[PDB]
């Protein structure tokens, strides 16, 4: 039995928030992992988005006698953190939640990360209760807070800045953020590694065109922040962890320099990475940046391309964890 | 000098909550008993219903050689007869509702003092003094130890906002008072039918009793009507009622079965219990659950019949105290 | 020296309270008392009404050989506490001190008790001053309370209660209290010994007409407190503790029965009292009740009639100090 | 790095007050003076006049062999040369003063820099950092320990509500800055004439100087104006200044008595004062009190003639520190 942790706050408050937890389970056999289910015996409301089956690209790499073979084909998965546009942003008050899992893989195994975000009310209906996923039990603890105004984070009570102007104590708290794909019409609003390329590049990249952006939620309970949001100086902190820290922030074994076809049904290579062996220490999942719509990969074994300084081959990961100091008040 | 204690919540809230205390007090002999007037020197605004003459029949028994039991007509006043809309209403027209209900052996009855009223008492009242015969009653308005919710057996718990569908489990206190209530066709007042029901039994006939219990929870709440169908704690209380039907907020020596004639002047027995000597237990009185027309009951030294499962001769109590688990959060 | 202590409050508050303080000196003799004036240094703005001449019936007793040889005569005396109507009600609003004395003699000798009452601003301005009666100096000691809310009392530090309407901890406060001469045209209203009659009397007395009131100050400061304030639960109390102690709140050897006339004018006796020798106890300044008119005595060495159960001869003091429970809390 | 406190109240209350604070920092060379300019990261809105060039006829003195003085003009920047109605409407502009005065001998100069400003900043601010050439100042914005007044010598005093006709006396700071201030007509405005009358002295002619001092009293007030005949605090300034010409917020080693031109211009002398060596005490710049049109002098290592007892070629300083008694009432 693996353990989910939410951490309840003593008021409900402005209505708005979420809780959120999450949990590493134990390695899976590759096979196994397209038949993973997430079973609930909770008394809360599933969003139904995120166990409906979704297309991706598979791509694998096996040694050969430069020394590498790799291969890309079309499946579908299901309960992946592929969440649509809104949901998180309004599950306050639709009162649903959001239970999904991203991978972390080599080429033989995966360790799901299993993430439960949904209203602040659970805290109030729900002290413990179980999740499934193929043959792990996984207990989600519903806990009360230590603290009268804030949250527990390094072992300390803190309570950050409110106000929307500019004017204090400054503590470092998790983030967890879920890439969201939405198109728009006209122009280039949505074009979220361009966002990427104006922090981190000297010169001009052609074709980057991926629409879309990502809701994050800092420490165990907030407000969806939506990144970017361009005069919000928490979507600025997070997109420059990003920006250094690609794969997210925290013996695997690097083999060297892989190329493939996403989707496996173009002539010449879309992606590159690098392979490698031992245990799986990023997420696996992420999605082109070059195509407006959404080409979705799942790259066990390769710890696939997100330098944004890179122009071409790159991805943009599909659940990405950091740390950003915040101003506030530690009481 | 007897203590009731009134539980103040920090704020008064939604506007509908009433507090609750009660007392039992000491045994005066029977002979009293129909000279018990309320006195109050209390700064509230005391509803004057329950002071008036009501009619009981008074039914008591003696050894004989065996029981030889009687009955008779005779007017009581103070008791906890409740009528129509009082509590309900209680909030909003700022009245307070002091009656005795009456557990009694064949010699002597303990008066159990019930007040019930607005929460604004506690803004305007510390203590004050009811009389009862010789017994002076103190009534204490002290401010609640918990911060948002009640006292139950010495922890702070808060229940849930009462939802009809959909953390910590307590059992807490519920006082209900009978209401006689007729409606001109139909049997949604025929409240025996609904304990018959549960109590699976469905040939009886004397259940034509139509009324309903008035409820408080806690120290304070709002009134709780039973039954109310979507009401998660009307179904608690109707089941705990059948289970404990003389109540369960309590040595006292069983002799045997008695029966008699309520009103008195019928011609065969319509009424029956358990004659005992000892300590009174149990409150002595009630309503035949047969007739439409209340028929009030007084029985000194005999339990009256209440077991639902029971088709004739059985009764319905005036007042009940007991407790049911309710969910919610255990502060701190 | 003699010390008159001030108790200042921590704030002002509502505007209309004052400061009273008062002392007992020692004895004067009484060809002395004819001549008294007060003289003050302080930086207030004396009220001049007092210091005025008001004419008084003065009424003495000589051993004879019942034994008793009585006598008065018509005199003016300067200084004494006789305020004119609004003085201590507007003091507050015109900021004026009232500074004057009472009397309190046997045969041969008067102690002055000086009263000092004014504006709680001159705890802002004055730390201590001097006044002056006849060849004696006194001290007034303006000292800020020991307490947060209320008024050091018995050593303990109180609050009143102080709303309007009815609903605590008891304390038992001083009442200082001084006579109004003050007539209507019409009606009963001003009749002030008619009340102190209703309170105290079996059968009706025909001819008790003074016009009059008095006006107290509770504790160290307070607002004016006008007697009769029939609704007013502490006039109430006032009145309760004047009709059973006349002549105040706290060896005198008592010789007998006196009578005199006043004034000295009159043909039969309009006044009565108990001669006494000794240390003078009481205060020896009143008017008689009967008259609509204020006839003001000074009678040392006489307590003067000031049972209210009898219908003639008697008095009303002008000055009276006494003592009544106040609700409130103790803090 | 130097601390510039700020006593920040615990209410804005009235609306006109400003706080103030300065700081004298370390000796720094003459060469350098020239080159200071105030940098600010602070978050208040500072009024630009005081770093505008502004014209100083320079007077210095060295050894011969007896003194040789000499004097030329240049133009300083950032010196506290404020405008009329600058500081005394500044709680409503929402402006920030920020302005040096210097203290020196022939080869060194300790800046002491001034800051005064709105009230509010107190809410907008913490601390914040002003530069001087190479020194950093750490301004602190802390609240007053005391519940109402200030802290003075480790003790909470509130002074009086200044009243013009009528407890305890505390010794305050007082802060002034001399300004520029010209009437068309009259003698209101003569400043150096109200020196004179004060020290009984009615002959003179070199006091044709028209201007005034605005003032702080201790960490925050309302600006004083000197002369305000009818305020009591005005005529304590006067004295005080007329006792202590060059300020008491203070080895020095004199020298002798020297003369010079100022302007350089001059075909006579137009200024006197007495050469030093040694610790810079006092301030080293003031105007002209004989001339209408201000002339500013900067004399390092000379102290200007300031005794007003004296007719010609005195001068009155650009800034003044002080200390007068005032009545209040001492806190606890
Ligand atoms: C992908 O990652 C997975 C998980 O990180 C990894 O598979 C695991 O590898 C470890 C070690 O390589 C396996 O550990 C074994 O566990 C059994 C359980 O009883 C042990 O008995 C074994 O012990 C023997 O082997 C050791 C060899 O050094 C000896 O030290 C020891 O004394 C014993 O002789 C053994 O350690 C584990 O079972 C798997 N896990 C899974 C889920 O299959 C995998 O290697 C990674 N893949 C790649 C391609 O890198
Ligand atoms: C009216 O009241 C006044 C004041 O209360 C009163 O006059 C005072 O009387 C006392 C005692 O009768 C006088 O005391 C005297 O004081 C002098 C001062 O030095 C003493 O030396 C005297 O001492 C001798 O007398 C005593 C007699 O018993 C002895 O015990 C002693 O050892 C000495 O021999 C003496 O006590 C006081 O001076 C006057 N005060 C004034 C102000 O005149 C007066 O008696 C009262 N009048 C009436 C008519 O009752
Ligand atoms: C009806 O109930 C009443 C009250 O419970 C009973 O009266 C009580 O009876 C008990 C037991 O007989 C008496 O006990 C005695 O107490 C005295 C104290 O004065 C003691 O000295 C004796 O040794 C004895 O234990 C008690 O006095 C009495 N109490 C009162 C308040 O009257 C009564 O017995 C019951 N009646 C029947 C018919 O069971
Ligand atoms: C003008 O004032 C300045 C500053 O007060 C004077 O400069 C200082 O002069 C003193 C005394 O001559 C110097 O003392 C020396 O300090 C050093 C420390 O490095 C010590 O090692 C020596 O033994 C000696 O005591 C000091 O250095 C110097 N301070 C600064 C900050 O420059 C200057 O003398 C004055 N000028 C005139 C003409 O009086
Ligand atoms: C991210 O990508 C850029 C571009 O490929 C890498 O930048 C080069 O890094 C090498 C060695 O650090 C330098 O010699 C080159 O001059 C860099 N080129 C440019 C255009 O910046 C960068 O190192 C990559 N970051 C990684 C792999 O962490
Ligand atoms: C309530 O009344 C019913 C009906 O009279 C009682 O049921 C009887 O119980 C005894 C013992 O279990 C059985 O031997 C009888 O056969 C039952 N009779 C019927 C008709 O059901 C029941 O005991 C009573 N409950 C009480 C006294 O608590
Ligand atoms: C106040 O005056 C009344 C009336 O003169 C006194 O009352 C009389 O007192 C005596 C003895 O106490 C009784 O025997 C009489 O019956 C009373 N008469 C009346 C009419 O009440 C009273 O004692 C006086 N109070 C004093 C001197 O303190
Ligand atoms: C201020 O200037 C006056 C006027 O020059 C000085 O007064 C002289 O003081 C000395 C010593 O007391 C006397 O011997 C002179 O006769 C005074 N002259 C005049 C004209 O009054 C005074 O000393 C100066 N004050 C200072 C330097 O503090």
């Amino acid at each position: 039995t693996g353990e989910l942790k939410i951490e309840c706050p003593h008021t409900i408050g402005l209505g708005q928030g979420l809780v959120i937890g999450s949990v590493e389970l134990p390695p899976v056999p590759l096979t196994q992992v397209e038949s993973l289910k997430l079973e609930s015996s909770c008394n809360f409301d599933l969003h139904t988005s995120t166990s409906s089956q979704q297309p991706f690209t598979k791509w694998t790499w096996e040694m050969k006698s430069t020394s590498f073979q790799t291969k890309s084909s079309e499946i579908n998965l299901r309960g992946l953190c592929l969440v649509p546009p809104l949901v998180i942003e309004t599950a306050a008050r639709t009162r649903k939640t959001i239970a999904c899992f991203d991978l972390s893989c080599n080429q033989t195994a995966c360790q799901p990360t299993v993430f439960l975000i949904g209203p602040i009310q659970t805290c109030i209906t729900t002290k413990s209760c179980l999740l499934g996923l193929g043959d792990q039990r996984i207990q989600v603890n519903y806990e009360k807070t230590y603290c009268v105004s804030g949250q527990l984070v390094e072992g300390v009570c803190f309570n950050p800045v409110h106000t929307m102007a500019l004017s204090y104590d400054i503590v470092t708290v998790m983030v967890r953020c879920f890439l969201i794909a939405k198109k728009v019409s006209t122009g280039d609003s949505m074009k979220l590694e361009k966002s990427f390329e104006t922090l981190v590049q000297k010169t001009s990249c052609t074709g980057n065109g991926f629409q879309g952006y990502y809701i994050c939620l800092v420490g165990s309970s907030s407000e969806p922040l939506y990144i970017p949001t361009l005069d919000d100086y928490r979507s600025a902190e997070v997109l420059s962890r990003m920006a250094f820290a690609p794969h997210g922030e925290d013996a695997m074994r690097i083999i060297g320099k892989v190329t493939g076809k996403a989707p496996s049904t173009e002539s010449s290579d879309t992606i590159q990475g690098v392979a490698f062996s031992g245990n799986p220490l990023y997420t696996s999942t992420g999605v082109l940046t070059a195509k407006d719509d959404p080409v979705y990969i799942w790259a066990p074994g390769i710890i696939m391309e997100g330098n944004h300084s890179v122009c071409d081959k790159k991805t943009l990961p599909l659940t990405w964890t950091g740390f950003i100091p915040l101003p506030g008040e530690i009481e």
